[PDB]
């Protein structure tokens, strides 16, 4: 029952060359469905669409009040279909279903608030200081915004983007990553039932080197918000510059989690495990890098090296499943081309680094989960982002070391400290230049507040007030009430 | 009195190479100072300064209530040598000098705006949706900032930089335009006058191709402001992808000046000149691109042609001057093939279009004010910047017409409605995609409200709050005050 | 099926004394309910639960994010029970069932704009002026809040004090117009259905005179919330300051409908109808006062009283009735009391001023559309709030005049003015001393924006932002990061 | 040199009918001034010259900005008259020079934060929930506003009610302590110097039971704001509510300074003693219930008693002296029934409780620093404000008890944990009805964030963006563009 093509214009249509493309699941490599893969030329024609829907004001005129009304439908829809959503998402990505639904609550959360938010703030005010002036700011959509979102989250990825562009008034074109568009196609399938204006929603599927240039570069375009890998969203960025388009970029990281000898220590187990291992790794949350302060360093490598190696195994749909495969034959590879630097530079795998070889995973793109040791951080597989069932393990002495050594590399999205000193963990905190810290937790993001990266982890926020805001643009209308002339050029 | 010198981490510094530039009024075309010449590498020691000294926290932890009082140091001292500063910036760029007063004025009061808002606002608190968990956003400042300013109002452009990046506690290397330094060495004078940590403040003197790359490329550098024209700024960007680092860009405009019949008429005629005009039509705001409504056309034209003859050229420091030459031979020679450009594309140059042949304006870089009549939106004439005393006067029927034409164009800066109508003038100003619309006036812009462009103006915004949050970034700092383990993975 | 007691503290209960209170239809004066008349011992039952409620915490520190979804479900119960919430307050308040349904409109858009907000805030992080400090600003729920509605419009008053507490986390304790509680009741039910913790809502049911002294000045209360009259309101914060409370208080106005010679008139006459007459005018925001420029003073005049003569009065249920009757004998019978002082200081009784004859209108508290001409600002029948239908109507000469008279009373709540010359309309609306101005409308207002008086009309705000605000209470808690003994006094 | 007269409409005048009043210095009870003592009559006409400089428009419609400069300009005065200023404030109150010097860098800084405050919000623009229409609040100064200030620190007082109200464009009519006038005189001195439009400020100089009820309840103020007791604060409130007039009280406090047996002990008694004793304990923010937990509680009253034994008290301009006098006859006789109420109860005065006897005190208010022990929350001397050199100390054994202590008193204003767990200092923070919570610290406070009190300790607050809120009003302006008939009334 779920539609196979694209959304473009208020009709659902195939690919300009009718060619199409075959979905995968990584628990067994079969193909579950196969969907239109579409041209440029398509992605051209959506953002056209959505910029005639701009100018035609259907959407970027409505009251914000309606507009959130509506975004809260959406909201809705997703809670009446979340066992559906979930089953789909884990079908496409390979996530235990647990996670899933733990996504589809969130997705609810993020097109509740942004509903919620959607009419709280036109602009202000402004004391001029010029007299007989009215000086005031307005806050319009920014306009017409391309949308491209990657494998592992697909539909939470995807509300981050439509939800502000939505609440804004925006008219928005999305293309979620090639290999897992099933829970988008669904969402616009839900989108077109709670009815918006035609032209102001649009779904382009295809490859990113086929249509991706097209979403980035196009001069009609206003602001392109890309999630994904740092070479992608570089070379996006440069193709946005052509038209000077706004960007917002998430990139990934390499997420330090700082673990010092008075922490909680099965705690802090437990949350390296969290860290490292959920969705096998492909996380741009995961805590790939521990650090470990010196005194307790054997303790925890034992404790977690123990604890890896009795991780569950197995298809995202079976309840005992603690961790599903990754993604892609491609990107297995890359972990395993990963597991050769390590050991060429020097580092030891102590635990996994291989595929496993039980009968029941050997159709699937599983990974070990695995720990690294004896590193340190001139070594690429420190860091690297690896984005998979993989951990390193360094430790420090000092709590200034941990931060130097934390702060050491081109990334800066998030990180944790764990240390029952809150002091401590808050002088830390401060000094880490990170979007997100985490005191005594891991992998906590909402809504509520903002989410991005430092450094090479992105440009902008997603979520919170400042997420609304890449959707926005300022005007400022200034009204002189007495006007008067000049008379600086002669008469 | 004078530095000749780049200022880097504390100390006046002559280039690596030790290579000068002699720096010239475009008034007689005569040098009138001799200044360094940096190289690469001397652009690179200034931006590892800045991180030097924003890693040590001398001034990024310095309080804010002091910082601001630094910054207020700042705009005294502008206002204390107002006379000196505005007699330098009208030698270097030929402008009139009671156009360089009103600058100094200018320039105090941003100063004092972003003094005063400096302790204003460290972040929010959140309301978590977690149970048991705190959830606070701090706005910490961005990092290391370079800061590339344009040659027609140099001293302005830096201020709208300098002092929300001192305000907010960040590090700065800022490059003038190599054919205007002056009044930036001025100001690095009196900043070290007020005292600020060893490497929190950098200046370099030097050619964009040879250190602009740098300041825009290296990894240190967290936000690159750029101030200039398109073709500089797309640059600009796509080097500053490279590390995936925040830029704000301010890129000039095509700005629309609509003149409705109901326009009191000789205000939008002194209004026109004021728009087109002022230094000679050297300024990211002028009203090149005049739309006048249909039935007043003629009347119009008539009047702005005569008063357009009427402009007196001469020397900037001369009482009566109203207008004064260009900045420079290239830039001449750029205006001068554009009326060629317009001849050919079957426009017609109503009024001026040469250099003038008086005797005391033969040694200058003068060219006539030029008014360009009979024209259309597809003429290279009317869509590209030419940035000299030249507008064109196109016709409109409607007020939906107005809004078509003004809108047609690659940028999106600022613009003005002039109309009796203030309902009217609303109703359009709504429509317009510029970041300032004035209505019944022209050139209106200052420290309170924020000032940028859409489409190819620019990416973000100077002055105001928005201009200020340019120079922060924010970290969400989410405590969980009840930790427990999630005992997810097998034990 | 609609209950018929106090809920207090989780259950429905009768009153301490068993006393009751029959409700009357004011277009009949028949009884139509029953209802339990509490005892001030009910009330302080009820005040002593919403401070063991709060005090629990089961509401107060609940998330925003739930608090609001809760206000949210709130919303929707509104809008499914839109048609019997609407012909409850018709049959309670007279009103006509099309103005009652407006009403439900706007009362689910004013729990769906609090449900919305909910989760928006938290407070502030503050960037403090000492070294080595933490300083923020938590935001909390006020506290325990008493909740005092009129007869008007019940619910509608009603949910603008509900919505923010609940959406806060207050306790609270309302009490609404012993006349009129039908529908309040029925929100009571919808809200359990919802479901809270026991003691966050209670409902008191009685005499202000009875009950009223224990919501105002019991000392477990920390705002109380009236709307009604001024001297209620005035007595209400004289007993608030026993234990220092916060008052928050909307006490209606002496609103001035401004209407200059340039205005649209037949939109003008249109809009001094609607102001003086809705809901006989019993209406905090009715346009009781009308200035009228000079000029058109004959002719407005005239135009009026005759549209005036053509109003139909009748049955609220009824789809041809456009004025119903006034809410009980004791305030007909002051609106009475009215046209004698009107007539003994000098005015005209224009057109009304009496029961009209009418054999369908004889059972019911009937009162004729009035207007009083020939008066003067000096006159009690211009000076005081009536309440009813009626409006006086003065000339003014100038814009100077205008606001000097519209400034003139003890009050300050809202009011309009109506002129084509919209820049004339806000130097005017800038002058005024009101809450609300509206340029070329009349009663608007809505949940988006704050509502509340200047001088006696009132103390603070509903509605908005700033509605919300008076629900909550700031909280700086400044940390010490590296506390050092201060050694002032001798050791 | 200082002036000994009210400073009313721009003109230095003394009584009207020739009243003085003799002014002490309570070091040695000698009379150091004399000043007028106004009549009832003052107050109302600089009342009546307060408002027609309001409607005047001179200072409420000058620019924010220019309001703001002259804001500085005050700030800057201060700074420049600290050595004589902080000698005047210690001769008329008797604290310390040292004190009195920090008071001035405070009051610095409070104008300053103000200044720059003055031109940054002038409201917002809000999206309007109906079509063809704008919607925006303006944030205009409140009016007339009333000040009054009490002894203990007459010119800082002052200056949180001045600042604000100046830079929001109020006019303002201040009247300070009858006896503490002197530094309230200078800083008109200094105001006047800066230049304000005639009307704008004005000084009044008398009793409060002679001229206090004109200020609090005369018709044209529009906002009250008050600093002082609980008796004359709820006085004004009633007063006030006679014309429906804002009022900001702050009136003291039972601060907590809630010490666990982890707190750094030493900090702790160091502690103890600043929030006991500064200035003879007559400070809002005054630690006069010292809450110790069980484990410490004989080895925290030893170590505290043996302190008090040592303090040094003498003449404030000694710079030994580590305490000074109290300020009045009538204030120490109010501290020595407190002694005698102590001990009927059965309170333990365990050191102190009397007049010291040495010689160079025995002409001066002197008061010995008092340890009560022995005593429970039940006790008039640990429920009522002493004002005076006395702090009790009660036993805790939990967290839960400790907060339970803490809130039970009729205030609210601020309090102190002190712990090296930062987790449970927060903890109890969250859990404290104060305005301001101090972990690890006390007596901190400053212009960048609100002060104020939760149930009796006040209404609003004073410092801060919220500060400057009681000096605003906002109002709603609604234009409808496109305006229609509603046709409801029958033509
Ligand atoms: N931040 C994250 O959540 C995240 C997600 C996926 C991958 N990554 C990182 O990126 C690495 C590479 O992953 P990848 O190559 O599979 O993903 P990617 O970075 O290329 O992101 C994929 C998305 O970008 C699109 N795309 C590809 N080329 C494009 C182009 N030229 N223009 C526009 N869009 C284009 C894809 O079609 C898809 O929608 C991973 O190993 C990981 O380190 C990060
Ligand atoms: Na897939
Ligand atoms: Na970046
Ligand atoms: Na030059
Ligand atoms: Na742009
Ligand atoms: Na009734
Ligand atoms: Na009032
Ligand atoms: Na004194
Ligand atoms: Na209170």
């Amino acid at each position: 029952h779920l539609s196979q093509r694209q959304y473009i214009d208020g009709e659902w249509v195939e690919s300009a060359n009718k060619n199409t493309r075959d979905i995968i699941n990584p628990y067994n490599q079969e193909v579950i469905f196969t969907v239109s893969e579409g041209t440029k030329e398509d992605a051209e024609r959506a953002i056209l669409a959505a910029r005639r829907a701009f100018e035609s004001g259907e959407w970027s005129q409505e009251t914000a009040e309606t507009r959130g009304k509506k975004v809260r439908a959406i909201a809705d829809k997703i809670k009446e279909h979340r066992e559906a959503l979930a089953r789909l998402e884990t079908l496409d990505t390979g996530k235990t279903l647990e996670e899933s639904y733990a996504d589809m609550d969130d997705i609810h959360n993020v097109f509740m608030y942004f509903a919620g938010l959607a009419d709280k703030d036109g602009g202000e005010m402004i004391d001029s200081p010029i007299p007989d002036t009215e000086s005031k700011i307005v806050k319009e959509p920014v306009g017409v915004v391309t949308q491209i979102t990657p494998w592992n989250y697909p539909l939470l990825q995807a509300s981050w983007k439509i939800a502000p562009a939505l609440a804004t008034g925006c008219s928005l074109v999305m293309k979620p990553s090639e290999i897992t568009p099933l829970t988008t196609i669904r969402v616009f399938e839900l989108m077109e039932e709670v009815g918006f204006p035609k032209g102001t929603i649009n779904l382009i599927l295809g490859a990113g080197s086929e249509v991706g240039d097209v979403m980035s570069g196009h001069k009609e375009v206003d602001l392109v918000s890309f999630t994904g890998g740092i070479e992608t969203g570089k070379h996006i960025m440069k193709n946005a510059a052509n038209n000077v388009t706004n960007i917002a970029l998430e990139l990934g990281g390499k997420n330090p989690n700082i673990i010092f000898d008075d922490a909680d220590f099965e705690l802090a187990v437990d949350q390296a495990l969290n860290g490292g291992y959920f969705h096998a790794g492909q996380v741009c949350s995961a805590g790939s890098r521990i650090l470990v302060q010196n005194s307790i360093k054997d303790k925890f490598e034992q404790a977690l090296i123990d604890r890896v190696k009795k991780i569950k195994l197995g298809n995202g749909f079976d309840a005992d499943t603690e961790m599903g495969p990754v993604i892609s034959t491609e990107h297995r590879n890359k972990i395993e081309s990963y597991m050769d630097v390590a050991k060429a530079e020097g580092a030891t795998i102590a635990v996994g680094g291989k595929r496993p070889d039980r009968d029941d995973l050997k159709d699937g793109l599983f990974f070990e989960p695995t720990v690294i040791t004896n590193c340190d951080t001139s070594m690429r597989i420190v860091q690297e982002e690896v984005f998979g069932p993989v951990v390193t393990v360094e430790g420090f002495e000092t709590e200034q070391e941990a931060i130097q050594l934390a702060n050491d590399s081109i990334y800066g999205l998030a990180g944790a400290v764990f240390s029952k000193d809150i002091g401590k963990a808050q002088r830390v905190a401060n000094k880490l230049k990170l979007g997100t810290v985490w005191i005594n937790d891991f992998h906590m993001y909402f809504a509520q507040a903002p989410w991005g990266g430092y450094k090479q982890s992105g440009i902008g926020r997603e979520l919170g007030k400042e997420g609304l805001e890449e959707y926005l643009v300022s005007k400022h209308i200034l009204t002189n009430t007495n006007p008067q002339l000049v008379n600086w050029f002669s008469k």
